[PDB]
């Protein structure tokens, strides 16, 4: 029943990796269409029986923060554009306008009196104002996780369904810096029929236009059948502004932007201004414009022509509405009434355009090509590739992934019950979803906003994190307290969250210490949550006030623990070294938590006065010349010292890792008998060009290949434990840590680029894997796409988004690097992988930001590194454009994105405490996830509804029998189910009423949504 996503190479007309291999990329002057050619048309193509139908579609691009904050733009610009849109559309019935950004529309609509709300609904209802896409924002497509692209789409479309009674089926994405097939994937599963994109490489626009392949059915790279396909229109020219939307010649098009005559402080840089259309000039002006239109129409297959009309924060002034509308109405009246043009032009919406295109298709007038692949990495001109923003402001890129998971955890934990309105659960969840959704903006997560705007986004996300913690800790307290004893105050903190990796050590001493003592408090309850739908074990750590601490579960079974020191690293401006200080007042306890599917498990930490039986202590070795002592308060094991030397480590049965005398990995040995496979970590730096174009927040323009960071004689700390060992090294700008818990290691980098202007720090892996020019990166955490390094393209063009992982392989061996944050990366030579850590840029890169990137702050980046043998795996064939993770690599990714959550009970005694929740939840097959669980009704609703999004990835078969699991039916997760429906992914439309109230699982690479209904 399921399509095979590995063994059948789809046959498509345009496959982007194939196309890239053949294309030339030469940047030649095409004349007035600088990046194309002089377009020619046959004037007899259009006649009385076959007219060119032109839809002029007014629009206004509103960034939800960029050079101003969201609120500053809203106050200064967007409230005026929307207010005047309402008035001018109401007063002028044939005028049309499209609107994309629902965050702004919702901000506006709730400031409206009821009379204006009714006026607004009627212009939507009558088709004059039409929403396109309807997401909270127009998201970035490179760095964004698919889960947050769906979150934001849902947030906007749920608002529109509720308040406007509409759900867009056409998408408008004119500004993200390059485009991802994740978008048609999600849109086609959310009821969409059409989408439009703009920022694609100038060479690709040229290549597709030549073949009239700018409109295509965009299917996923593994889709043999074509059921994922979504009709897509790619705009043909450099910009979405009016000079680049009427036709190939911007000197002519600029004359039809009526806001550029002088009083608005805008002009035409091609030096010919617009002129008011009058009876005396209309024929001449019409001739000029129709000629542009007929040239643009040559690039497409039907007799229906899309002409966007708009630019940033347009349609603001009343006078601007008038100047655009009246001039265009004069042009339309003359053109439509002059038979010799054979054109019928009118204002239109995006849906009107698509509807007319498909009527032409149905009339047998055109057939469209099929296409798969992506549109990274974008260049708007010459060698200006937009790979910088895959890394810019990496602190916030990491914060995105943290908040992603905390939103999922808060919605899932609180979904199990209906809550009294006084608990304010819905209020806090809506704020969290909205601040996370806002940051998906293509100047948010991208790190392309001004410094004060980045501060706005961070403050909003911090409040979101606080709202998630409040919901989660209230939910835990209810789920784990005997019901007849449960006594909530909805404002109280029952638990606080403890997060080891955010903001992370060296970024903030945020972590509370559990304070225990014979004379104060003997013990403390802790609870772990597991948001994944399978049983999971994972080591968890806490800070405690004594090393003599032991762990039990709630059946009072001893649990094996390990105590280590708390080490922090310091730039000692006295000795000019970066070296570790051990706490004398705090220690770390580590143990394996075991947690049910989508469930909770409670443990207890108890103090004693001597070494507890089931707690071990790590040994610590500080490698450096000229050591000084390192006292550890009560820690029972003295630190040892040595000169720098190679070391090797092995935890459990896991691999054995060897390290250079500078504390960097050199090799991995998978098994006792197996070879020591060379795997070398190295840190290098890129600079900036001294003449020609400068790197900035968007552009990566290196002055040549990277050069090695000079390491000097760094201090190396080795901690060796039965449960966890690690090697940490203080390098310039980076504290680099390799952590071993018995499987693939975890890597943590505390990245502080300091005042190193015009530097980009890269972390590279050097191996002997014979990968050649092939490597794999992911798109939005959803799929892995095959990349080919091309020497015909400059270094920065071979950079791709690494939203969650990358790998290289040959016939026998693969190395996969999974990330806890989106960064930019590449494989610049056979056997290499590399990924940028941070970048500090003193110059602006001429894209409107008006600043470089000089606001860096310490960030803790996290990874997993998985070396595997793959000669037994069933892989796609050489011509297949996709790759797939193994089970180990997928679980390693899950450990970074969705770790166990840790809660510490906040008061002395928790009466009515329970050991576990969710013990009877089905433990689903490892490739299946419950991506979203969200209660969709408030408590007063008679019929409760709960939405689930189910996603199944596809894992390589490498011969692990690995079987027996339980079927997961989400519809029977809550009791008293009365109906089960399959829905669109936004939950807004029912697609199937399901027999037996049973939600079937989905196929590999498919994502489904279900809603269960419950009598209450
Ligand atoms: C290259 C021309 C400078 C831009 C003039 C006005 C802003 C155009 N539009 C803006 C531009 C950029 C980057 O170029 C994006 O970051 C914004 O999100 C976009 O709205
Ligand atoms: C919502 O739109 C539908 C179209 O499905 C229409 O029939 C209905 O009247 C609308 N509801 C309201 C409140 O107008
Ligand atoms: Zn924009």
């Amino acid at each position: 029943q399921c399509q095979d996503v590995v063994q059948d190479v789809p046959n498509v007309d345009v496959q982007m990796l194939e196309l890239y291999d053949r294309m030339s990329f030469k940047d030649i002057d095409g004349g007035v269409w600088k990046q194309g050619w002089n377009i020619k048309y046959d004037p007899l193509k259009y006649n009385a029986h076959h007219k060119l139908k032109v839809f002029v579609v007014p629009h206004s691009h509103n960034d939800p923060g960029w050079i101003q904050t969201f609120e500053e733009y809203y106050q200064h610009d967007t409230k005026h554009i929307l207010s005047n849109a309402l008035r001018h559309l109401h007063d002028n019935p044939e005028m049309k306008f499209i609107w994309a950004e629902i965050s702004y529309f919702a901000r506006f609509y709730h400031d409206l009196g009821e009379n204006k709300k009714l006026q607004m609904k009627s212009i939507v209802k009558n088709g004059q104002l039409e929403f396109v896409t309807g997401g909270w924002v127009m998201p970035d497509e490179a760095n964004s996780h698919w889960r947050n692209v769906l979150l934001q789409l849902t947030e906007g479309q749920t608002w529109l369904k509720q308040f406007m009674n509409v759900t867009p089926t056409a998408s408008w994405a004119i500004d993200p810096f390059g485009h991802s097939p994740t978008m048609p994937y999600i849109l086609q599963k959310s009821g969409f029929k059409n989408m439009l994109i703009q920022r694609t490489h100038y060479s690709v626009k040229k290549e597709l236009a030549q073949q009239r392949q700018l409109e295509f059915l965009w299917r996923q790279i593994w889709d043999n059948k074509g059921d994922t396909a979504l009709f897509t229109h790619m705009m043909p020219f450099y910009s979405y502004d009016i000079p680049h939307t009427c036709g190939p010649d911007p000197k002519v098009c600029c004359q039809f932007d009526f806001k550029r005559m002088g009083s608005f402080g805008l002009s035409c840089p091609w030096k010919v201004p617009p002129r008011t259309i009058s009876d005396q000039n209309v024929a001449a002006r019409s001739d000029l414009l129709v000629d542009q239109w007929k040239k643009k129409a040559e690039l497409y297959r039907t007799n229906v022509l899309l002409i966007p009309l708009g630019d940033d924060f347009r349609f603001k002034q009343n006078t601007e509405w008038d100047v655009q509308r009246v001039n265009y109405e004069r042009l339309f009246e003359h053109i439509n009434s002059q038979a010799h043009f054979n054109v019928q032009a009118q204002f239109g919406t995006l849906q009107e355009y698509f509807d007319a295109v498909h009527q032409a298709e149905r009339a047998g007038q055109a057939e469209f090509p099929t296409l798969s692949g992506d549109f990274f990495t974008y260049a708007d001109r010459s060698d200006n590739y937009w790979s910088g923003y895959y890394t810019s402001r990496p602190y916030h890129k990491r914060m995105d992934r943290v908040l992603m998971h905390y939103v999922r955890a808060a919605e899932m934990l609180s979904a199990w019950h209906s809550w009294d309105g006084m608990a304010r659960i819905e209020e806090r969840l809506e704020q969290a979803r909205r601040e996370l959704s806002l940051f998906q903006h293509h100047d948010g997560i991208t790190g392309t906003a001004k410094t004060h705007v980045v501060v706005d986004y961070e403050q909003r996300m911090q409040e979101a994190l606080k709202a998630c913690q409040m919901v989660m800790q209230q939910s835990v307290y209810r789920l784990l307290t005997k019901p007849s004893i449960y006594s909530p105050d909805f404002s109280f903190s029952y638990f606080t969250l403890d997060d080891s990796r955010w903001p992370g050590s060296g970024v903030e001493d945020s972590r509370t210490t559990i304070i225990l003592g014979e004379d104060i408090l003997p013990s403390k309850h802790v609870v772990m949550h597991n948001t994944l739908p399978h049983w999971r074990e994972q080591l968890v750590d806490f800070y405690v006030s004594s090393p003599f601490v032991s762990v039990t579960d709630l059946a009072n079974n001893p649990v094996e623990a390990q105590v280590s020191p708390v080490w922090s690293w310091h730039h000692d401006t006295l000795t000019k070294t970066i070296h570790p200080q051990g706490s004398t007042t705090k220690y770390r306890i580590i143990f394996k938590a075991r947690v049910p599917p989508m469930g909770l498990a409670t443990y207890v930490l108890t103090i004693s006065d001597s070494k507890p039986e089931h707690t071990s202590y790590a040994s610590n070795l500080l490698l450096r010349k000229n050591p000084t002592s390192l006292p550890l308060g009560q820690y029972p094991e003295d630190v040892k010292f040595g000169d720098p030397r190679e070391i090797s480590l092995r935890v459990g049965n896991g691999p054995t890792l060897a390290f250079s005398e500078q504390g960097l990995l050199k090799s991995i040995q998978l098994t006792q008998d197996s070879p020591h496979v060379p795997v070398h970590f190295k840190f290098l730096k890129y600079g900036v060009r001294s003449h020609g174009d400068r790197s900035g927040a968007y552009l990566f323009l290196p002055n040549g290949p990277a050069s090695p960071v000079e390491l000097g004689q760094p201090v190396v700390l080795v901690t060796k434990g039965k449960l966890e060992s690690s090697v940490s090294v203080g390098l310039p700008s980076v504290v680099h840590q390799t952590i071993m818990r018995g499987g693939a290691p975890e890597i943590r980098n505390l990245v502080d680029i300091g005042s190193l202007d015009n530097t980009e720090i890269v972390m590279r892996l050097e191996t002997h894997i014979d990968s050649g020019d092939i490597f794999y990166t992911d798109l939005n955490g959803l799929q892995f796409i095959k990349r080919r390094r091309l020497d015909k393209l400059p270094l920065q063009a071979n950079y791709y988004p690494i939203p969650s992982g990358m790998f290289i392989e040959d016939a026998n061996t693969r190395l996969t690097l999974l990330t806890g944050q989106p960064l930019g990366g590449s494989s610049l030579a056979s056997g290499e992988l590399e990924i940028m850590q941070d970048r500090r840029l003193a110059s602006d890169d001429e894209r409107g930001l008006g600043q470089g990137v000089l606001d860096n702050k310490p960030v803790l980046h996290i990874y997993r590194l998985v070396l595997e043998k793959v000669n037994n795996c069933v892989r796609p064939s050489k011509l297949h454009p996709a790759g797939y993770l193994t089970s180990a690599a997928h679980k390693a990714s899950q450990s970074l994105l969705d770790p166990l959550d840790k809660f510490i009970f906040a008061e002395n005694e928790w009466i009515g405490a329970q050991g576990q929740f969710g013990g009877d939840h089905p433990s689903a097959r490892e490739d299946l996830d419950v991506s979203v669980m969200r209660r969709l009704t408030k408590s007063s609703a008679k019929t409760q509804r709960v939405g689930y999004v189910l996603h199944r990835t596809n894992l390589m078969q490498c011969g692990t029998p690995e079987e027996h699991t339980q079927k997961l039916d989400v519809c029977h997760l809550l009791p008293n189910v009365a109906r089960c429906e399959r829905t669109t992914l936004t939950f807004l439309q029912n697609l199937e009423h399901l027999d037996g109230m049973v939600a079937p699982e989905v196929c590999p690479m498919e994502t489904a949504a279900y809603v269960s209904s419950h009598s209450s």
